[PDB]
């Protein structure tokens, strides 16, 4: 409706936060078919029935909080990165039983080069480990993965693990994730930018022909849609330069929580929130 | 502080809306300098006492309610326009006494076009005579305005007068004022890289040396700061296109007052929302 129906009272659940990594459940196969249904949430809730034509076609998450909430209880920074990660995997489980299609995610920014060494090393390495040990999860759940972001400087292993997941992953149809790192809206603009002019330069194409299209067309991942709703967690309210091309005519919903505190409900109640919105992109 | 002392209280008050257009108050002579004080609010309300260093340095407004508003009361929704032109130079004035460098309007979009041919012939005709009408007032109270937007569809005579406005104001430097008309975000960034492709296909540009920073440097207005604080009146939490690049990093504040009822008092109480709050990491 596009909604999976409610799961069966005894289908496995996810996150149990008992250890970390949250290990993620073993999934019953249910064939003749292809995707594992996503294990329902802890709290068994169900997704709300919003009719497709008013549910987020894509939804960009800033996901934001990490450090307060490792300061809330005197932890180290890391520890609020790592309760992160069951977060993520929550979302697309939740994504997908909503019916979202289209899920970007702003795992690091072209900004978060500002942190302390100490940090990025960690959250180099953090992203680099989560997509080597996630990624045959969501292949199992019909979900399409991919690196979006800026090639200077990101670490080549993250680059690497987000390939190969990508290659696994590139016939599934259930849903997309842009797993955006060292990712920049300005960045990818001039990326963009930078081809347009190399075939300028090449003599194969007229400056004169180039237009709106032409600088989608050349952006780094341009199946990218629209940003229909645009998340941010911790009540932020600061698009931080993500998915800046795409998000134009986005709708914003700030969450108060901290993302190691968000779960899919809280996606679904955004999703609700976006359903009430009437947009007129111009038109009166 | 860069405020402006409250006003004495004889000073000439604006707006009176028991005429339309909205009379401009005579104001007292300067003995000189220059630039006149502007008039102050009806209500005799004084900017709040922000230090330089703590206001935003650029507000982009986009200016929204103007259609529900003559709907609430039975009117025809060019009434609503016509009552913006008041808020346009209240806001104007308000930005002046609070020490505001830079503000961003958003009259019309580059997606406004798809509106009824009425509305748009109006939108069309009421920029180009509020420009003339209020050119003389914003050069004398030391504003420096000039047209942002695309030329393609936009009426000869809405950039005539805006031209007129430009040079009349070159030189003043007390607040500056883009007067965004026909703009979009995406079509300036798309210009941008016309121009980009020009000066390649020319030999004096060389692709690989393409950054962020040749982009802003080929805006039409490539003076324009990034947006600090970007305002959206009306309830609607959606940016629509306006300062596409500029407001990347911009902080939003959304004020459900629909445009007509907004006054200076309310960008003052944004600016000092966003003035207040601890400038967390990761915010300039
Ligand atoms: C002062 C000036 C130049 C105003 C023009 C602003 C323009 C974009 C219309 C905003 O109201 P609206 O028509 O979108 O109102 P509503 O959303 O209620 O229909
Ligand atoms: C892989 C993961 C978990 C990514 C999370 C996104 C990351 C860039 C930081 C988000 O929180 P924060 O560090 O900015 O939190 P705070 O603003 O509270 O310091
Ligand atoms: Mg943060
Ligand atoms: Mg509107």
């Amino acid at each position: 409706f596009p909604q999976l129906p409610p799961a069966p009272d005894d289908y496995p659940t996810f996150p149990d936060t008992s250890t970390w990594p949250v290990v993620f459940p073993e999934l019953p196969a249910a064939p003749y078919g292809g995707p594992c249904r996503p294990p329902q949430h802890t709290s068994k809730a169900a997704a709300p029935r919003i009719p497709a034509d008013r549910l987020p076609n894509h939804v960009a998450i800033v996901m934001d909080g990490n450090g307060r909430w490792a300061t809330q209880r005197g932890l180290a920074r890391t520890e609020g990165h790592k309760m992160g990660e069951a977060v993520v995997i929550d979302i697309a489980c939740g994504a997908i039983e909503l019916g979202i299609k289209w899920l970007s995610l702003y795992a690091f920014s072209t900004e978060n080069w500002k942190r302390s060494p100490e940090e990025v090393r960690f959250l180099m390495g953090f992203n680099r480990d989560v997509v080597r040990r996630r990624r045959d999860t969501l292949k199992k759940l019909g979900v399409r993965i991919r690196w979006v972001g800026s090639r200077p400087r990101l670490w080549r292993s993250v680059i690497n693990e987000l390939a190969v997941a990508e290659e696994m992953t590139k016939s599934n149809d259930v849903i997309t994730i842009n797993y955006c790192v060292n990712y920049g809206g300005r960045t990818e603009i001039t990326e963009a930018t930078r081809e347009i002019a190399r075939e300028v330069a090449a003599g194969r194409l007229n400056p004169e022909r180039i237009t709106e299209s032409t600088i989608a067309r050349h952006l780094q991942r341009p199946d990218i849609p629209d940003v229909d709703l645009f998340l941010r967690t911790s009540g932020e309210q600061r698009s931080s330069n993500f998915m800046l091309w795409q998000a134009a005519y986005a709708e914003y919903i700030f969450q108060d929580k901290l993302w190691p505190d968000y779960d899919r409900r809280d996606l679904w109640a955004a999703c609700e929130e976006y359903a009430s919105r009437t947009r007129r992109f111009g038109s009166a």
